[PDB]
């Protein structure tokens, strides 16, 4: 599945535990990432995903759920 997918990515690359990692959850607030921890982490997935994530979009993207809602709708 794409989610299990994503919240691994998230999980190794955050250093957190997968169920924290929750379409709710958001990557600085509740997952202790900082701005370039997410920077790092869009990169991972859009090298894993072989997808481009405009910069306008990747600067909307708050929680694990706009990612993911992302890289399925592309």
């Amino acid at each position: 599945a794409l989610f299990e997918d994503i919240q691994a990515v998230i999980a190794e690359q955050l250093n957190v535990d997968a169920a924290q990692v929750t379409p709710e959850a958001e990557f600085v607030k509740d997952l202790g990432a900082d701005s370039l921890d997410v920077v790092e982490l869009i990169m991972a997935l859009e090298e894993k995903f072989g997808i481009e994530i405009p910069d306008e979009q990747a600067e909307k993207i708050v929680n694990v759920g706009d990612v993911v809602k992302y890289i399925e709708d592309n």
